[PDB]
């Protein structure tokens, strides 16, 4: 992608071989963990829309949340070309106007066009817009392929809370709730649905107890 | 290959072994899927026609689909020959002549007249465009190796959606339709190929809504 | 992460794949032992919060770790935010005011001030806070995770001192006692809970005597 | 190899083991497969007779292919001695004579040598002649390796036509006749011994076509 | 850490993973062979002490040599501490004094202090005296390590003089002695515990002769 | 090691840990073969003594062998000393006396007079030297584990003529001797140790045979 240079400014650099064995490696062996939405971040600093264009046209299979993101990224190119003002007129030379909807896509944008907007005098961060709007539509995706819901999580009799709760905060990362709604599903289900035995145990631990002492406390 | 220096100006380089060994494992291990093609342009890009014949060289197996490519390369050199004209003129420093046919493709030109076409004034990017050439083959090549049709895609009464979706769009993908053509034909096909019960839902809902619908209302 | 130019201005570069491949898999794969947390202080030197909380969340699994060490950088912030003397009124052109209780965690701190906070005059290293309070809570993450207690640990009648030895310093390294204590139990708790016959040569050895010739003496 | 410099004067640079690890790793475990010949080149461009000569003796296994090498070395070696003859006359500062037959086969010289001679103007293709020898004598390997012959294969009836083409056509790369008669039987053999539905299909189609139009006449 | 750039000053750095990775992969797997002294000098060239200290504790396991190697260096601190004049009071602006004993190890120096000491003019070797001790730890543990004397060797009746050799001259390597103790022993010890066959040509051999031709003389 | 700088002094490095990661994982896996002696000169283009025995003494294992090289080397520094006469007076300023048998191992100069006679004018390629006596000593290791003569070899009747020639050549190629010896026995022992159908076969075809049209005529 775009890279840094010594003490200048920033010029475009050929995909590394590495970053897309990396993704694609990371994209085949889970492809469904939230993780995987930070991993996005760690690789797409920089990034012209052309690189985001190619990683997602490089990922194999899935073609339905491939669809997902082109609706997505349709409908919030329609949503920003109608709510930003339309540019004409005579183009100031060494620049171009404001992307509109094809252009930010990559569809109808050449690499140069990227460049120049990246180095724009203010610079115009595209780039960052359209991987915002890759990253709504991996939460959506991830909102999708997500095989349960958070209400539904039961401890076994033999299972123990350890990974009990593991699920449960993964069903929470999974889950679109507001932070206050996180909260109290994490106060009340914790226990509303654990074995009786330390259910009773964190029951007689008062409320508002560190999930370290029901931790130490649910053993045995 | 080529490749921007940084703080300097772009210089010719030689082909590194992990990009070719990379490609040759990812054509060995997966078959001639259509996310294949843009991962050649992400090890293609700022590379000589000698490094692109060169990485078409390395190919192993499948030789049936590597005469296909070379027919197609020899009949797009032939047109490019016709149309255009033999330039007749003085040979001086800082001036090359034109490529012919079997100068674009590599075939008969050394690495060295390729780094000085590259660097003559003005730049002529033919061998770019010899790169699409092989595209074009290549987008054939996917139509050959994905010989099941579209129209006689039929969902399975206990065939997934999911499923059904992602060999729709992958052999969407595999077809050679245009974007609004595409874009029709799977407005119609979805709704046209599903199970009995998903139909009814769908109808009922109506048309206008997008895939996510189409996913949550008929759920098991 | 933060690097020094050759012969120039700071600048700030991103993470490199390898550093964050390297750490997920050594954490997938390897359990939450001591060795880990040095570690952690091998690749998050100098390095920026927002990439400490993006090598934070690239973890895959065992969220109940993660939500107590959420739960103590928070309680760890408000004390932090409630024991420093917080500005209060104007602030002067070209300052920055003191990091908050969210910007050191990065969840609310742009990157250009966490860019500014590390060249500021004086320098603010609320990075380095920010990673002892991720140095405490993995000490925490591995005390939860701690096998067994300290004091259990006997000496098999046939089986060597040795690896004895080995695992009882292992369970010094992973206890959550202090120094002066751990001093005093590592001079006496080893030399009452072996073999009687090394029990009895050691003792007639004398007080005082490094591990050495506990270990020689008690060669068989 | 010998590599350019930036912006300077030529240096010659140190050979990197990861591309000879490469290279014998996959020599020794693939097969000694024609495609071996080309990628050679990609790892032998701009390299001194004397690379050449230590990459083909670091080869594991089957040394009599290495000996055939050897003698065919030796005796074009000798023919290139007969062709053109040794000079004499001092030599005059700045230029050198050509090498001799032992020279050009990288055996009585040193690195500075070839150094001498590539900066010498014409610069002498030592290196290039020796790599062709090695090409030649690579071709005579493949040659050998050859289990079968192009006239004799034979389409069985359970078999499907892509198998067949397929080894048809790697055995006819494989041969090492004259490309005007390859091309002339490439058209008609693989008809003459095809499956009987492909023969009828294609004798409906009339003599002389597109190997295109062949396979996918030949599928269904 | 401490590494040259290309015709530039020497700058800071971080230690690969790659590096730390081997490290601790060959420290875990080989054994505690003195062999590993080298490969420690090898992965140590201009490392700081905290890079020194992070590298001798991301090892797993074996913490009785880490607690002896760390009682080592205390000690050692301890004597440098006795030995070099102990400075007191501050000295002019631009120079500090010599590291104390806690300086060496890293303990309670920082980083930014050691890069202070290296750059200053005398340098300051400080890192060299932490290798050197570490090296003494390591050959200590060496000799720890070694299950038996090189003065109780006996050849089987059976075994092959070659496996009796090879562990002789292996358990020398593992001997702390002089190289003159070494001479004699392999000189005198290694005809005197070996089978009656060879001993008896040995001895009619000759006591002039190399290991070479005493070796090639009995075998079988 | 010795690294040439971009149009400027020599300056050295230190060893690649790559380089000695696979030089030793070579040597632990592959046996001591003489196709491994060249893979030693190609990671040894260019470094100085101590760099040499540093790289040497990583392989663990088959300590009499390295017993041997290291006697084959102090031989050869006596050898040095006797026909090179020591040297008194003066010495130039900016310049070291030739090194020493003691000097070319490495046992006492340090690294800096490795740099002084690298950069010596004239130069001195003292480690350049050791390197060959290497080669002298890596001679008879390849006598040391040869299990067999170079005459009694013999072609089993179920045994493939193939597997009889191929470790005939690697006997032949193995054993160290003069070429006309080789000569003479590359054309006497191959046939009279053959199965006697071929035998006669390649009788019958008389003087001028070549191993090709020798082991194509066997075939059957
Ligand atoms: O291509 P990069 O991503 O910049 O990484 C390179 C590359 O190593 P890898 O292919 O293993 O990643 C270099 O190898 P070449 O491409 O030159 O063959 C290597 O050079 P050496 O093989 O000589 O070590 C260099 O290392 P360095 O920068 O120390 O010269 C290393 O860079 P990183 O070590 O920063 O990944
Ligand atoms: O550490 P791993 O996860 O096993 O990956 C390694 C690593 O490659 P990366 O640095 O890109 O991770 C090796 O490089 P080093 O760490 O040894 O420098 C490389 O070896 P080469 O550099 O010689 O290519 C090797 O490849 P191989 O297994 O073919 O030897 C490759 O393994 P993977 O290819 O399985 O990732």
């Amino acid at each position: 992608p775009i890279v840094q240079n010594l003490q200048g400014q920033m010029v475009h650099q050929a995909i590394s071989p590495r970053t897309l064995n990396a993704w694609v490696k990371v994209v085949e062996e889970k492809a469904f963990s939230p993780e995987v939405i930070p991993m996005f971040s760690a690789l797409s600093e920089g990034a012209t829309p052309q690189d985001l264009n190619t990683m997602l046209n490089t990922v194999g299979g899935h073609q339905a949340a491939m669809q997902m993101l082109k609706e997505t990224i349709n409908e919030e190119a329609a949503e920003w070309d109608r709510l930003h003002p339309v540019h004409a007129g005579p183009i100031a030379p060494g620049q171009m106007r404001e992307p509109r909807g094809s252009d930010i896509a990559g569809t109808t944008s050449t690499l140069q066009e990227q460049i120049g907007w990246m180095t724009h005098n203010p610079p115009i961060p595209v780039g960052e817009i359209y991987k915002r709007w890759i990253i709504l539509g991996l939460n959506k995706i991830v909102r999708m392929y997500s095989p349960t819901s958070i209400l539904d999580i039961r401890q076994g009799p033999k299972e123990p809370f350890r990974d009990y709760v593991d699920r449960f905060y993964k069903t929470l990362r999974a889950e679109q709730a507001s932070q206050e709604v996180k909260n109290w599903m994490t106060e009340t289900l914790l226990v509303q649905n654990a074995n009786p035995d330390c259910k009773t145990i964190l029951k007689a631990l008062g409320p508002g107890a560190t999930l370290e002492e029901m931790m130490t406390a649910c053993q045995g």
